[PDB]
């Protein structure tokens, strides 16, 4: 349950999610309970309908342009699981021998046990060792079903990007900043942020509002608190930057937050 963060999004119907330069700050999965939804990838062009088996993968460090639309008539409610890295090596363990975005159609077995990640384990309680041979099992099939690893060698340059910014998100990140810190150049570094679409500035505020919602699910509601905890200069370019992130207001994130 520790290596397992998860939340449930209420969906009114036909309305839509738009997320725009979201950064995933750890591996997460998603999908819808019920009905039907429409997801439009911008970064690959490419929309396409999801059902309560369509499971959604989003990988670490990726920077993520998409929206999911309801096409039912009916409230859907969207489960997300963050899963830890302490986990997530776990299964790079039990593995042996570029696309961010990947969907997969279950087979009514796997949606299951995810279903019941979601669920706090409160009708089955899985095992380490098979939640870890699953979990393993299922990155390892759908990384065939698609272009790359999901998974990745723990240094990459992206992660140790990442992991300097959330190292010290109030720190007045610039690119010097980050060569000085890695030794390495920017010529080399750069590409990390072009495959990603993303300038430098936007790749900080985008690291710093993924920190703000990690600190809004540890129970924290002071909007004020959380703008400057989270690096922001301000109050108003926090809010101004959430909201062309996540299409939402904090205060209107953190209330579903809630769940009904
Ligand atoms: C705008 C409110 C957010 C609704 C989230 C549910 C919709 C789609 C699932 C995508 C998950 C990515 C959202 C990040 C938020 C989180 O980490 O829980």
């Amino acid at each position: 349950k520790k290596s397992f963060q998860t939340n449930v999004y209420r969906m009114s119907k036909f309305d839509t999610y738009i997320f725009n330069n979201l950064y995933i700050n750890d591996y997460k999965m998603f999908w819808i309970d019920s009905g039907i939804a429409k997801l439009i990838d911008k970064n690959c062009l490419v929309s396409y309908e999801i059902n309560s088996s369509s499971i959604i993968l989003l990988k670490k460090n990726s920077i993520q342009r998409f929206s999911l639309t309801s096409l039912s008539d009916e409230n859907i409610n969207v489960s997300v699981i963050t899963i830890s890295d302490s986990f997530i090596r776990s299964l790079k363990s039990y593995i042996l021998g570029n696309k961010d975005l990947l969907l997969w159609n279950c087979e009514h077995n796997d949606i299951a046990v995810l279903s019941e990640v979601v669920n706090g384990f409160r009708e089955i309680n899985y095992s380490d060792e098979f939640l870890k041979v699953f979990f393993s099992g299922f990155f390892s099939k759908v990384e065939k079903k698609y272009n790359s690893i999901f998974i990745t060698d723990d240094l990459d340059a992206m992660e140790k990007i990442s992991c300097l910014v959330k190292s010290d998100i109030t720190r007045n990140w610039r690119w010097a900043d980050i060569c000085g810190e890695l030794r390495t150049n920017r010529m080399i570094l750069k590409k990390e942020l072009e495959s990603r679409g993303v300038k430098f500035r936007e790749l900080i505020n985008s690291i710093r509002i993924s920190y703000s919602i990690s600190l809004m699910k540890t129970g924290e509601f002071k909007i004020k608190q959380i703008a400057y905890q989270s690096g922001f200069a301000s109050v108003s370019y926090f809010s101004t930057v959430f909201k062309s992130t996540m299409n939402v207001a904090p205060s209107e994130y953190l209330f579903m937050l809630t769940g009904v």
